[PDB]
């Protein structure tokens, strides 16, 4: 494997982001003389989580540097992604300097990448800001990959008692556990809510227990201030009810690829 390296090729730092990532520290890779992010350690999802980061390349997905597979601690050497997660980078940032320009560039970073997903066949099952990794100059990553799958068919089902982010999950996921690339497209409507709103969480002050019963009556998140229409636009039809009613990630990045030229010019 290509992949493996000595694990004392790192010098091992603190835990990332304190602690909310699980175990994954801040490591120096000696050789290169560089910061990276290092998940440590049931095994059988992580080493698996290992093998489709290594089928899985793009600007915008978080890049495996390498691992050491071959005996405990297993490590999984990832990208160091200087301003960490999107969600708290949305929260703590200057809104003249991070405004409704970059708001688009995001976007359509993320966008490119899912559609590269869609393209491929695979599902990320845990899209949203905080599983987001923002670089400089306002670079965007997904990250988080072990939910991540290759499907043998349009339909991937997860297993029984497997519980989910609620307020981002599509409804046909919630109730009968099915996921698909229509359930990701849902989930990046939040994402865009997410976004619109500088890290706002979605569904403000209603209580988890109700949010299907209310998708099922076609409640939906108002447009958030200062969102354009037609970005709003995206996100209804992200949260259609029928899953075929979604667009797809091909066309989610067109549109904003397009919203963001036409921005730049301005
Ligand atoms: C087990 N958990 C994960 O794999 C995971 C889940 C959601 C989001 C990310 C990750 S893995 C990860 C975490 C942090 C990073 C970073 C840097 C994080 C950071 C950097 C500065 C300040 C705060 N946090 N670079 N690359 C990373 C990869
Ligand atoms: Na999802
Ligand atoms: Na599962
Ligand atoms: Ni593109
Ligand atoms: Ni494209």
């Amino acid at each position: 494997d290509k992949w493996e390296m000595e694990r004392t090729d790192i010098t091992m730092k603190h835990k990332l982001g304190g602690g909310q990532y699980g175990e994954v520290y801040e490591g120096v890779w000696k050789k290169y003389s560089l910061t990276v992010a290092v998940k440590t350690l049931e095994v059988e999802e992580f080493l698996k989580e290992a093998a489709v980061m290594k089928e899985i390349k793009h600007p915008n997905l978080v890049q495996l540097l390498g691992v050491c597979t071959r005996e405990p601690p297993f490590y999984i050497i990832i990208e160091f992604m200087t301003y960490g997660n999107l969600l708290d980078y949305l929260r703590e940032c200057n809104r003249q300097e991070v405004n409704a320009v970059v708001l688009l560039y995001m976007a359509t970073q993320i966008s490119s990448a899912m559609e590269y997903l869609e393209k491929k066949n695979f599902i990320h099952r845990d899209l949203a800001a905080r599983n987001c990794l923002v670089g400089e100059n306002h670079l965007v990553k997904v990250a988080d990959f072990g939910l991540s799958r290759l499907m043998t068919g349009d339909t991937y089902t997860a297993h029984a008692g497997a519980k989910f982010p609620i307020k981002w999950t599509a409804p046909e996921s919630l109730a009968y556990n099915k996921f698909s690339i229509k359930s990701d497209v849902w989930a990046f409507g939040v994402l865009l809510w997410e976004i619109a709103t500088y890290g706002m969480s979605p569904y403000p002050g209603i209580d988890l227990s109700q949010v299907y019963e209310l998708l099922e009556k076609d409640y939906r998140m108002e447009r958030p201030e200062g969102c354009p229409e037609k970005v709003y636009e995206l996100m209804r039809a992200c949260w259609q009810w029928n899953p075929s009613d979604r667009p797809s990630f091909a066309e989610i990045h067109q549109a904003f690829e397009t919203m963001f030229q036409e921005s730049s010019i301005s």
